[PDB]
């Protein structure tokens, strides 16, 4: 009985290729989805029994857990078209830690370095469709994955400021939290190169 | 007046295609290298009047300074060999928080969360060098920029072991920290986007 925890920011046809290969090896096999700001929050309470987590997040050394790169994905920074910071410029940039941020909020009400807000003007949501609504309405800027403002970015109804910080998006590793045990199990060296493999094609 | 600082871990001949550009806007052009761990403790001594800084080092805001994504280069955990460790198994990589660390050291004594040593049994050092001519006598393992190892490693006189951590080395960013002037200055925007192309090459 394998439980793997995947946050919001992992795109949703990762599991398609990876789900395959554990059910190949396991026999149970349970997915569940967190915010990206409550994976590590999760998986250290111990009746949790989390076994594997891929998560964006990071931490130096979780107690039962070992850490590993599966790869790297993109998100942008994104407001209303016609967000005062449009324009996209580095002093727009810079500015970013005063105009009101959409961030996702965490059960635990702390955040990493990583995930932490960066301006003062903060409004907390659940998940990056509560965080998208309220950026598509001018409400604030807000920081979100590749696959979720793929479509709104075409449809013009949201604006890209990200890439004179970083051109191309900002690139940020997907990290995975395995329990110790699965060190020296071939079933799990075996999901480890498909699950990178499957990652690389979705670059 | 332009002063700029390279830490260790940028590539020497990344400054080649970078200094040229520069000279064409810029009239006098001071070029610096510091330890990675030395980088933003120089930057923060206001008499220092460092105008770039290109670092692998991450804070989250310096006073005086916007930040900004140069690119991407790789570096490696390498060890003698022989080492205990050598065969690059998850269980070996688990374990280099208790086999002695060759770091880099820092004037100010602290530390990153990025640069910390993971060990408990550490040795610290001024550069890669002195870092690398203790992991060939194998004094500990280390970590070090791909351009370092590149030679030692085809020589076969130092092994890999972050393979299956992260595969093809550990991407670490590239950050361009800047005096917040070089804002809305046509001159710099020329600099970051040759700098970018250029380490695109190195690639
Ligand atoms: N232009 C610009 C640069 C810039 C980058 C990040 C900025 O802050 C966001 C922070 O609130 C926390 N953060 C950081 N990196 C993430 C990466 C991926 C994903 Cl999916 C979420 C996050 C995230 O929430 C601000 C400015
Ligand atoms: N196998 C394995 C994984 C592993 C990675 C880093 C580990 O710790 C190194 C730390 O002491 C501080 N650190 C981190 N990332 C750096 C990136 C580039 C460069 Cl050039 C230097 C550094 C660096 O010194 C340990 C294990």
């Amino acid at each position: 009985n394998l439980r793997v925890l995947l946050d919001t920011a992992i795109p949703p046809s990762f599991c398609d290729t990876v789900s395959s290969v554990l059910l190949d090896d396991f026999n149970m096999v349970s997915l569940i989805r967190t915010s990206p700001a409550d994976s590590l929050a999760t998986i250290k309470q111990d009746n949790a029994e989390i076994d594997i987590a891929i998560t964006i997040d990071e931490e130096l050394k979780i107690s039962r857990f070992n850490q590993c790169v599966l790869g790297y994905t993109k998100a942008f920074v994104v407001a209303h078209p016609q967000h005062p910071l449009c324009n996209a410029s580095l002093h727009s940039i810079a500015s970013l830690a005063n105009y009101r941020q959409i961030s996702l909020g965490s059960r635990s009400g702390q955040h990493s370095n990583l995930l932490r807000p960066v301006s003062d003007k903060v409004l907390f949501v659940e998940n990056f469709d509560d965080m998208l609504r309220l950026v598509e309405a001018g409400v604030g800027w807000g920081i979100a994955p590749h696959y979720f403002v793929e479509e709104r970015l075409r449809n013009g109804t949201l604006a890209v400021l990200s890439e004179l910080y970083e051109p191309g998006g900002i690139d940020t590793k997907v990290y995975c939290y395995y329990n110790t045990a699965l060190e020296s199990e071939r079933s799990f060296l075996r999901f480890l190169e498909s699950a990178r493999q499957r990652l690389r094609e979705l670059g």
